[PDB]
């Protein structure tokens, strides 16, 4: 693909008309799905110099709910798998990273009781753990830029909010590739936390 879409990150050929229509069309899906717009209230739980972190709580208003279910079918479809999915729909905490009115990064986090090291294989020896990562991405042409090091370390202070979670409190579900990447450097360990394994 001769051109990179710098707001949708869809990557085709000019040239080729059956390109330039279906990219169009994928922009426009992509555009609507990530798009943050008008939401009556936003709980902000983090500020930096390029976006913010907004969490969208149990119980929250349908429009929250929603967008959080619109952003999750974007990141089905990039993941190519249905990625186990969260015990308990009703207890998740889902922090959003918002730059220029778009969803650029999303991370679902639900409660757990134990998880396990990884080794690729992990232990079976259950270790006590509070929080579980059951979902992070950040759009791609926004990657490398810690969107995904900040939503952990909010998860790390809202998750049980009063205390500051360990790197030995949190663990990450059915991780992919990339996952295993951020992890091993984020908790300073190859050998870190994960369940769903
Ligand atoms: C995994 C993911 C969320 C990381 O998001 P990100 O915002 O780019 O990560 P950060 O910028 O906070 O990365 C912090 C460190 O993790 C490491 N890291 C992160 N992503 C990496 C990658 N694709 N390859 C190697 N290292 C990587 C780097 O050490 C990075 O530090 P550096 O940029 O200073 O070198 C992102 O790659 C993603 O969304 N991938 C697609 C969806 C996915 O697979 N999610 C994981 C499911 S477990
Ligand atoms: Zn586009």
């Amino acid at each position: 693909g001769t051109t990179v879409c710098k707001s949708c990150g869809m990557i085709y050929t000019a040239s080729n008309p059956e390109d330039e229509i279906q990219h169009l069309q994928h922009h426009h899906r992509f555009l609507e799905g990530i798009k943050f717009v008008g939401w009556k209230r936003e709980r902000v739980v983090a500020e930096f110099w390029d976006g913010k972190i907004v969490l969208v709580l149990p119980r929250d208003p349908s429009y929250a709910i929603k967008k959080v279910e619109d952003v999750q079918e974007l990141v089905d479809l990039e993941l190519g798998f249905q990625q186990t999915v969260p015990v308990c729909p009703d207890k998740t905490k889902t922090f959003l990273f918002i730059d220029e009115k778009r969803v650029v990064g999303c991370l679902i986090a639900e409660p757990i009781k134990q998880a396990f090291r990884v080794l690729w294989r992990c232990s079976d020896v259950p270790e006590p753990a509070i929080c579980g990562i059951s979902r992070i991405w950040v759009f791609r042409l926004k990657r490398r830029k810690r969107i995904a090091r900040r939503l952990v370390d909010t998860v790390r202070n809202c998750f049980m909010f009063g205390c500051f979670l360990s790197t030995n409190e949190i663990a990450f579900s059915d991780p992919t590739p990339d996952g295993k990447l951020f992890a091993t450097k984020y908790c300073n360990t190859p050998n870190f936390l994960v369940y769903n394994f």
